[PDB]
């Protein structure tokens, strides 16, 4: 987790992380969602649920270094 002993202690996610919920939202989430995982948040609207889909369980600080492709301050931009 974080800090301490907070964590999902978790042994596969039986909730899933059905961001077909969200999509039928709006897409404004989905995008800004996506620009958090570090993408430009492009891609078919099949790419973004996909990815956010499969962010299940994992935070933000778990999320890949190589997958950052946002333009930010001095990194892609």
């Amino acid at each position: 987790g974080p800090l301490g002993s907070i964590d999902k202690e978790t042994i596969d996610l039986l909730a899933f992380t059905s961001v077909a919920e969200l999509e039928l939202l709006g897409l404004e989430k989905l995008k800004c969602e996506l620009m958090a995982l570090g993408l430009k948040c492009g891609g078919t609207l099949q790419e973004r649920a996909a990815r956010l889909f499969s962010v299940r369980g994992l935070a933000k600080e778990q999320i890949d270094p190589a997958l950052f492709a946002k333009p930010l301050k001095g990194k892609k931009k």
